[PDB]
DNA sequence: CGGCATACG
DNA sequence: CGTAG
DNA sequence: GCCG
């Protein structure tokens, strides 16, 4: 089992779900406190999980395993023997977990926010809606539509969704094309948002593309929220049977020498580019963002025409996007 | 021990 | 500060 | 929390 979750294969459904979801618990649980190092251990640690070819069944199957050491063999061992781990249960339990899960999934609320409203006495969303004045609007929009972004996006409404993308995208730019990125392109039967990739074939045509997108879409009703650019946070109405829906949907152009690398960073998942960026560092020398890659001793980029170009740059073997669900 | 991804709005 | 993967 |  190699070390880098971007040199194996991750499939969506595995061997080892419950394993893996009680470690996202703590890893979870770490990020509220602020332990970035701990959050990214107990990730990695979930994701070897996610790679084995079977159940584990036994503590020894963990020896040799790259990311576990006692904590995260500790918690293995104790869902092997009794079914729960306390430890995962009491975070799950706690106050502290259920109001930062509950204010960090509004958007327009990270951590830190969630953090300072706990600390002053808030653990209800109703407690924030009495005080509108301290909201921003962003967050303002997130708690409006709070509850219908909690209810998950299907496959059915990307493509709706993806049709109407694409007639304000053609009469911004014709000739520009939309991608689906994302969960829905790891093979995601449902997810949280959606997430598409504008582009152009004609280099520097897509200059300037997304206020055209965002005030064609806002023409025509589409949009609950948004804010030059090239990624946009939007909230949509996408109908329902005799009503509708907010969904959010992220909107984000690359010129077409940078697509791969988009393409590649929004496809994900996020576990799957932070280790294939820590990869290419640390073991290639190299500086990887959805941008490009950069080679900092000539202080020369490499072309790409294609993930697979990306992914021999760096010396992996390919992974299609069903098997980046690290 | 230092390091932990790297952007944009 | 928020957002993205 | 774990790795190198
Ligand atoms: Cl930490
Ligand atoms: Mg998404
Ligand atoms: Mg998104
Ligand atoms: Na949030």
């Amino acid at each position: 089992m190699p070390a880098y979750a971007c040199q194996r294969p991750t499939p969506l459904t595995h061997h080892n779900t419950g394993l893996s979801e009680a470690l996202e618990i703590l890893a979870e649980a770490a990020g509220f406190e602020g332990s970035e190092g701990r959050l990214l251990t107990f990730c990695r640690a979930a994701s070897v999980l996610k790679a084995l070819p079977s159940p584990v069944t036994t503590l020894s199957q963990l020896q040799g395993l790259p990311h576990f050491g006692e904590h995260s063999s500790r918690v293995v061992q104790e869902l092997l023997e009794h079914g729960v781990c306390e430890e995962v249960e009491r975070v799950r339990r706690s106050e502290r977990y259920q109001t930062m899960k509950l204010f960090t999934q509004i958007f327009g609320v990270g951590v830190k926010t969630a953090d300072r409203w706990y600390r002053e006495g808030l653990r209800t969303l109703d407690d924030l809606r009495e005080q509108p004045q301290k909201l921003t609007q962003q967050q303002k929009a997130g708690l409006q539509h709070h509850q219908d972004l909690s209810t998950p996006v299907l496959r059915s409404d990307v493509d709706a969704l993806q049709q109407v993308v694409e007639e304000a995208v053609g009469q911004a730019l014709p000739g520009a094309t939309v991608t689906l990125t994302g969960g829905f392109r790891r093979g995601k039967l449902q997810g949280h948002d959606v997430d598409f990739l504008i582009t152009h074939p004609k280099e520097g045509q897509e200059a300037g593309l997304l206020p055209r997108v965002m005030c064609r879409l806002q023409d025509q009703g589409l949009i609950l929220y948004h804010q030059a650019f090239e990624r946009s946070f939007c909230i949509f109405r996408l109908p329902q049977p005799g009503s509708w829906k907010a969904v959010r949907v992220d909107l984000v152009v690359a010129p077409v020498s940078q697509f791969p690398f988009a393409l590649l960073g929004w496809t994900g998942s996020k576990l799957f580019q932070r280790e294939l960026r820590r990869f290419s560092r640390k073991e290639k020398g190299l500086w990887l963002n959805s941008h490009g890659l950069f080679d900092p001793e000539q202080k020369t980029f490499f072309q790409a025409a294609s993930e697979e170009d990306i992914f021999r740059h760096l010396g992996l073997e390919y992974l299609p996007p069903e098997q980046r669900n690290a």
